[PDB]
């Protein structure tokens, strides 16, 4: 019953064969009001029509493995997502007429293809077709349509469509098939921000996550290669070509976790942040650089998210890597070493355990960055490292003094957000990487009188203003747990054209969101599981509305 109609004239569809599609929505997730959240926009390519139910089934799988990756886990109950479900004549491996006229190019790209049909707009269907409709009807903003999409504008043709792109955070293709491939067409100055990617190839789901990166985080392809220009280097959020280490965007972190510069290939002048990254080889996660761009990027299309505490940890404090020049060799071999050397000193996450009675008189290093997402509140947080024995008890010196140790850091304010991808911005230009951000490094020397026994292990603690416990020795360890979303009448009968899907939290994590007012056009009622710790995996919250 819920859909939207489109009107494709001979720009969108020269063949005839969608000149006046009826689209069914589907409500993934919708867990606030789309004007607070992210809003997700996934249309099927060579689905027929009685595919829709695989359709359905592929975006709530490879949404559901997207929202595993770090920096979207932290935001996955802050996603609107709807599933649009364009029916094409073909499947997409018959070959025939699609809905979105995806070829695959020569260098295995995915593309629509305007000359395939003579479509002389195709690939400018999502901004000027499916998004007017959908966020006039659809979107709780209900934002009118603005111009005739199978007309010529007076003047600029794409400026009429801009605001598409900041009522829908992302459009997302999938394509009806096993073949490997991506694309991602970011380019919101003439209407293009969409990305796809297939259904059942043998990565599909890192498929999904490494071009969502390239969509909606902004980051680059950390495959591409040259020497960035002085200009593309202030544009770029995670490639650099600046040799010297006391001179790259992201200095602060250079030695946190697996944060050392290196080329990204023999002989490159493009530079990582980290070999290890998805934005190279889909095989990895996120990058702690990517992982802070990414987080800084979404915090801009939603309001309540004011602090980035990346995961702490502990090493062993040897002097190794601590200063500048010790990040200067930018090879591979150097990369490497660098975190061989990291896990011959790790004391935190799974490395707790090499904590050992030989630990008396020497250094231990507690490490993360911080972000300020505020640009009005400076913040001031209290980093705590003690020594635990197996039992939870504090260690002690000879003297019975706890060995611990605590040191406050100052967050400064993130004056220079305007710069980085707010809402509106076509594109990014120029950012400081060091606004509002602040590496913090807390030393403590374990006493040579340490009364250490077999089993303890390093305890930390980031705290706020008020205690809080922000992070901890147990964050990086920590049991995540799966929440499922389901939308119901007061009747108990699910709610057509939803399906609610899955993500995760820390185990214990409740949920604080103020359910969206409507649902379609339906009424909310209730909610029945938030605001209490979710200790079960398949809870289920139950968003109830008015039939
Ligand atoms: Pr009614
Ligand atoms: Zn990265």
């Amino acid at each position: 019953e819920q859909s939207i109609q489109l009107t494709l004239g001979p720009w969108y569809s020269n063949d005839g064969k969608y000149s006046n599609p009826t689209i069914p929505v589907y409500t993934i997730q919708k867990t606030r009001s789309d004007t607070e959240n992210m809003v997700v926009v996934v249309c099927g390519e060579g689905y027929t029509k009685s595919q829709q139910g695989k359709f359905i089934n592929d975006v709530k799988r490879l949404w559901q493995d997207a929202m595993k990756y770090e920096p979207y886990r932290s935001y996955a109950d802050r996603f609107n997502v709807y599933a649009l479900c364009t029916a094409s004549e073909s499947t997409f491996d018959n070959g025939g007429s699609t809905f979105f006229d995806v070829i695959v190019d020569k260098y295995n790209s995915p593309v629509i293809s305007n000359n395939l049909h003579g479509s002389q707009w195709k690939n400018h269907i999502f901004e000027r077709c499916i998004g007017p409709e959908f966020i006039e009807k659809i979107h709780d903003a209900h934002i009118k349509k603005k111009c005739d999409p199978n007309t010529i504008p007076s003047g600029s043709e794409y400026e009429p469509y801009y605001y598409v792109h900041d009522y829908i955070a992302q459009f997302a293709m999938v394509v009806n098939t096993k073949s490997d491939f991506g694309g991602a067409y970011n380019n919101r100055e003439y209407g293009f921000h969409y990305f796809i990617s297939p259904s059942d190839s043998y990565r599909a789901s890192k498929t999904f996550a490494h071009e969502f990166g390239h969509g909606l985080l902004g980051l680059g392809d950390e495959y591409s290669n040259g020497y960035l220009l002085d200009d593309k280097e202030l544009k770029s959020l995670n490639l650099s070509s600046v040799e010297d280490p006391e001179k790259i965007k992201w200095r602060q972190l250079l030695g946190f976790r697996n944060t050392y510069t290196c080329r990204n290939a023999y002989g490159s002048k493009m530079l990582v942040s980290s070999y290890e990254c998805i934005m190279r080889d889909t095989n990895y996660q996120f990058c702690e650089v990517c992982r802070l761009q990414g987080f800084k990027r979404m915090s801009q299309l939603v309001k309540d998210v004011d602090l980035y505490v990346a995961t702490p940890e502990v090493k062993e404090y040897t002097g190794a890597y601590s200063k500048p020049s010790d990040f200067t060799d930018l090879e591979t071999s150097s990369y490497y070493n660098y975190t061989y050397n990291r896990n011959d000193r790790l004391l935190s996450g799974n490395s707790k355990s090499r904590f050992n009675t030989n630990m008396n008189g020497k250094k231990i290093e507690l490490r993360t960055v911080i972000q300020n997402i505020s640009d009005k509140n400076a913040r001031q947080l209290k980093f705590k490292m003690w020594i635990k024995h197996s039992d939870g008890s504090v260690a002690t010196d000879s003297s019975g003094n706890p060995l611990q140790t605590v040191q406050t850091f100052d967050i400064p304010v993130w004056n220079d957000k305007a710069n980085f991808w707010p809402l509106g911005a076509l594109d990014h230009i120029k950012s400081d990487f060091n606004s509002g951000l602040k590496s913090c490094s807390l030393i403590y020397q374990i006493p040579s009188d340490a009364q250490l026994k077999s089993g303890d292990t390093v305890a930390f603690q980031v705290l706020d203003e008020n205690g809080n416990v922000l992070a901890d020795d147990n964050t990086e360890t920590q049991r995540y747990t799966t929440v499922s979303i389901q939308y119901k009448f007061e009747d108990g009968s699910e709610i057509p054209n939803t399906a609610g899907g899955t993500f995760t939290v820390p185990y214990g994590t409740k949920l604080d969101l103020t359910p969206a007012k409507t649902l379609y056009d339906y009424e909310f009622i209730k909610v029945d599981g938030l605001n209490k710790p979710i200790v079960s995996d398949g809870t289920v919250v139950t968003y109830y509305y008015k039939n």
